[PDB]
């Protein structure tokens, strides 16, 4: 019939988002600005609870056949370290897979369970009112929902028009990054790479496979036009960093980007939400906008679904709000800490020194990773018990393992009691009653999205908890 | 007969140097400028290693019976945190006792011992040979002896004479201090500070008994002069940093400081030496100059007075610039990194929240606190034992206690073996021959500042260990 949800943009925000809601039949249509998928790779991963939820949603095996695992130092800050041996993750390692990889497979998967990708279509203006939202396109058509989801990235044109607030701290300090070919080796280029980087932390230089390279180098200043950097710019930077350019030649990629930490006032507006870089930015150097955006939709595709069914309780989408805003605050927070021991100055430099002396104790080098691969999120959902509000990590069952059972996206009560029921709500929580699961309490009731609900062992307490993520009993 | 070592300058310094000398018969003049004992107090207590270092000398009990006992939080960086639990000493605690008391604990104990301290003495400048120091003072009158320890403080008039390069980060921020009366309660001005620090922690105010108040407070700039600031610019900064000056009214001491961090290129220039400020300055807000001075003069006391009793071997006194000069530059350096995490700024705060998680750790505790309090130290060496260049914590003996035995300042063989001997070096080294010691090495020889020379239990490892810290056999 209508459009449910409309998602401005494709990007692996909006594609997650799309995956989520059509696990539960929500009519969802992707409105994505470019015509083709954009070939310039961000991110050159994915981390633990990202990787975790891939494996909830049954992605992860085609994520894995798309990547390379690995368990090195220099996670946080580029303090190096060996890898925490005891990460409290089933999935303790690091996914090494280009974002533009991470993006294709994100697409074919929303488009195979049924979510309308158009491409070529940029959302210019909405209309909202008590039963939906005109997206109005650039081109003059206008399609009706009965949502809307800015996912349409750090410049969102939804959170714009929304006029919703984007606080925080301004842009102080520029980078460039730039994907060009080079008049010297690379092993040339890695020694003076090495080199630098003992004075200039924010200096990088990655190989992509075919003889070009992607630079990273501090800007000159702030700039006027906040436009892309001319190739002249690029070698002038170079210069004052590095002392050469390297014969930086034909790029095919220049880019300009600003340390500022940003994060909309409401992830809700109405009928309208935000998600990922339409919702909050902060530095691509230490940040973690990829697996931020991706558990963003992780956590509002099952609420929003929840509010098409009919069954969402009246709170149920602000919670969105409630739990996501304060995570990526500590995320911004976290990355101006990573920015700051970057820095050239002799203060950060000194903390930096001690920073790295405290990163050989092992709780804190897996408090600072659990930290950013984001396993250590815990949402305040009231109560003393202390897994209440973490996602619960990957356990093995009696035959087979938790995650597996986690494919629909729908809620799970893990029921080693063998007393409990979720009888009046079958249809929107699984009973998983396994005694020889191991885990060591009676019971758990999980969210979809995997975050605990409830632990107990008390029928009745289990029922009290039930209606506040689920709704009535039916 | 001629005085044996000239001491400029009668601080902390050189009154621990005073003493750690005549322990052992040097002949000892300390000239100090000043007519009579300064009547400001700086430190406000003694870290566990110089209240280690006290008790080694047999001045605990005094110092104990002048001083409170405490373990609180905070000590760095005005991170507030539990003391750490088990710190790796047999006295875990701080010792609350104004500098003044320390100093006249001092100066009382170097004269019980037959230093000559002359007051209204300034060395203004100085003649080195072959064969001794000649120091001019500032009426003309002229003083010969074998060695002049430039004790003189941060703007040492040694260091300057001797053309010795101080390099080091200059001063970018500049603190007031006052000790004034105030026109409102305490209650008011305590409230007051809880709320400003919330935002600039540079600010404090300390209450005297007699209601006077030690308040700390940024200020404007840096100065033109340098010198002592007036009661209007305290207003001026107080205004600025607090928005009330709370009637400050006359004061009693007005002071100013830099954040610079400077260090001697050299310790040592010929018969000339400097110990405490006059080889390193670095901020009173989160430095140990008090610690480390003292520390710096039981370093080189012995070694000094060796060179006098004509037993040092030849690189002796060359060690104390070795293991003192590394120790000061990290002091320096952690000051540094303490200093930024005190700072206004969105980065340094950040940094500071993260610090804030870190603390909550037992072994990040235990290692900022154990680094401040200089329990830590080790001087390299050169064996890979890891006791070997730390000092030896006091441990409880068959009867009594380590540290009881080392009065003396002399070498002391700790053996369980029953088999070692030093014969041949018992002028210079005891044999504390103690089974029952409740250490879990074989044998184990001290220095006399207690630092771990060597560890082992065959008697020819420790006879080629022993001509280096303690000459040849006699
Ligand atoms: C160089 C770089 C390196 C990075 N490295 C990392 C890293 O190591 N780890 C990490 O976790 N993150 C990293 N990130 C961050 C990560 O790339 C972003 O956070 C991530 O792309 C966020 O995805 P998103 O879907 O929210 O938004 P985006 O990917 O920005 O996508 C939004 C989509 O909206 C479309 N769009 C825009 N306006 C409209 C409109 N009006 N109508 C319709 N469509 C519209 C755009 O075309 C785009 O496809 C990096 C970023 C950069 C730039
Ligand atoms: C406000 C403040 C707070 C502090 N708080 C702490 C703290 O909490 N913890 C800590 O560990 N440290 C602290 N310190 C540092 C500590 O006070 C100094 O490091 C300590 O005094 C060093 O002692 P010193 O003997 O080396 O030098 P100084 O105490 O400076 O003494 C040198 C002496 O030389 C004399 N003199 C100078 N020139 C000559 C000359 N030409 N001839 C003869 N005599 C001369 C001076 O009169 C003086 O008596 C603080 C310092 C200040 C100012």
């Amino acid at each position: 019939h209508m459009i449910d949800v409309i998602i401005a943009g494709g990007g692996p925000t909006g594609l997650m988002l799309a995956g989520e809601l059509r696990l539960h039949g929500v009519r969802t249509v992707v409105l994505e600005k470019e015509p083709t998928p954009n070939q310039h790779s961000r991110s050159r991963g994915l981390h633990a609870r990202s990787i975790e939820v891939m494996d909830q949603r049954g992605l992860l095996e085609r994520f894995l056949a798309h990547g390379e695992q690995f368990r090195v130092g220099g996670f946080f800050a580029g303090l190096a370290a060996e890898w925490p041996a005891d990460l409290d993750t089933a999935h303790s390692y690091v996914l090494a897979i280009p974002q533009v990889v991470t993006e294709r497979l994100l697409t074919e998967h929303a488009t195979e369970l049924g979510a309308e990708i158009r491409r070529g279509c940029e959302v210019a203006g909405l209309d909202q009112d008590a039963d939906g939202v005109t997206a109005e396109l650039a081109d003059g058509t206008r399609l009706r929902a009965r949502y809307l989801v800015g996912c349409d990235g750090g410049r969102s044109t939804v959170r714009r028009l929304l006029g919703v607030d984007f606080p925080g701290e301004p842009t102080r300090v520029e980078t460039l990054l730039a994907d060009v070919r080079i008049d010297v080796p690379v092993e040339t280029l890695t020694a003076v790479v090495a080199e630098v980087r003992k004075t200039q932390l924010r200096f990088g230089a990655v190989p992509a496979g075919d003889g070009f390279f992607r630079l990273i180098v501090p800007a000159q200043g702030l700039s006027a036009d906040r436009a892309a950097p001319t190739l002249d710019e690029l070698k002038r930077c170079l210069h004052a960093t590095a002392g050469t350019d390297f014969g930086v030649h034909s790029p095919r990629w220049l880019s300009r980007f600003g340390d500022a930490t940003r994060l909309a006032e409401r992830y809700r507006t109405g009928r309208v939400l935000l998600a990922g870089d339409a919702a909050h930015i902060h530095p691509p150097t230490g940040g973690q906008g990829l697996n931020l955006g991706i558990q963003d939709a992780f956590n509002l595709g099952w609420k929003l679904a929840a509010a098409i069914g009919g069954w969402a309780p009246p709170d149920l989408l602000d919670s969105y709000h409630d739990e996501r805003h304060p995570v990526a605050a500590e995320v911004l927070d976290n990355t101006r800490a990573q920015m700051t021991l970057l820095s050239l100055d002799p203060g950060p430099r000194a903390v930096r020194r001690l920073m790295a002396e405290l990163v050989e104790f092992p709780d804190v080098n897996r408090h600072l990773i659990e930290k950013i691969t984001a396993i250590a999120v815990r949402y305040d959902l009231g109560d003393g018990h202390d897994l209440v509000g973490r996602r619960l990590r990957d356990i093995p069952l009696t035959e087979g393992r938790l995650y597996e059972r986690m494919r629909g996206g729908r809620g799970l009560l893990l029921d080693r009691t063998g007393r409990l029921s979720v009888s009046g709500w079958s249809d929107r929580v699984d009973h998983l009653a396994d005694p020889g699961a191991a885990l060591d309490v009676p019971a758990a009731l999980l969210r979809p999205d995997g975050h605990v609900a409830w632990v107990g062992e008390d029928q009745d307490d289990l029922l009290a908890h039930l209606p506040r993520w689920f709704g009535a009993a039916t």
